[PDB]
């Protein structure tokens, strides 16, 4: 099937809501983005911890950022303020037999 | 031929378009821009979800941006607003023998 | 030599030139940023279609992009408006034997 | 457990805080910002060097950059001002066998 | 001892300095930065052409750019106006084998 490697993925969330989600997959994110909203601060707690990623309002519509993560930990994303943003990125395969 | 991996990939979208199309090669996409209109917001629908990926305007001419997909998916991608955006991109095939 | 693969690249526009060039090396394009000039916008017809990659202007003297090109195609690079800009890259010769 | 390579990181800084740390596992940094905070400059001091990496402040409240450290050197990571910035990254562990 | 590939690179720049440097190890700059300075356009000089490669100001007080030089090439690196910038980078050696 040849190399993909990295294949789409994508994370619309809500004015103010938590993902707490364990990674079967290791994926990076790439840019996270509001249409509807006036403001959403991107939150993600990792390693206990709270990281703050992004911050996309009105005024700065469009955050595109670089964020890996990887199978091995469990995070947990999560936006203040209000609005609907939406990330975007890839999940990253990288196979290279044995 | 050596290793080229990724070749070059463009998008021209027309105000308001709506591509729903299939993906035979996957690509990364890094750049949406306008130099003819007023608004562009660019939209990707893939896993049957509404992305916002861009927000490309007058006042932001040019988004450049970390989109990629793979030949996995059916993605449609549709510019909301009255501009034209060209967008720009690279397929990326790489290979590593077996 | 060991692997150097990206090999650095450089184009110096000339306000309002069109250079319709052939590629024989497989180059990315990373930066164009004005140091002299009003505008430029460049350009590149690629796949016989015009796609505009980038707006530099005084307002805004440097667009970081990624742009990436195949031996395989043949495109030309043009700018429009009063300014000459400065593009820089590297071309990329990935190698892994056979 | 297939190729992972890149495993998420990330620096809570505070206020002012100076991390004289050692490398054990070589990562990139993608970016610093401050959610509370009114300014802060984010300095490296490595191979005895004082490198301005980033100036976060409330007017840039994230600046995205790309950040890359091995475990072969030894550097400082020291915020000045009054703020508090995130950083994230990821530890890039390629493996190829041999 | 794992592959590290690509290591930690800094460049302090004083007001107006011009240093006309060969390359032994091929190396990718990230961004070039001001904490303490007016202005600083940075230039490079590279297959005897001069290159405008980022323009970073008190307005501007941060560029970052993807900037690469292989080890075959002999460039320099000079900043106009007045300013000190600290450049960040890391040097690519990639290896495979063979």
């Amino acid at each position: 099937f040849q190399g993909a490697m990295a294949m789409f993925w994508g994370l619309n969330m809500k004015p103010e809501r938590k993902y707490s989600q364990t990674i079967i997959k290791s994926f990076h994110i790439s840019g996270v983005a509001l249409d509807k909203g006036q403001e959403a601060k991107l939150y993600l707690a990792a390693e206990k911890q709270e990281y703050i990623v992004a911050t996309v309002t009105k005024a700065i519509p469009q955050v595109a950022l670089d964020l890996n993560f990887s199978k091995g930990d469990r995070i947990m994303f999560y936006t203040a303020g209000d609005a609907s943003v939406s990330l975007l990125g890839y999940l990253h395969d990288i196979d290279s037999g044995s």
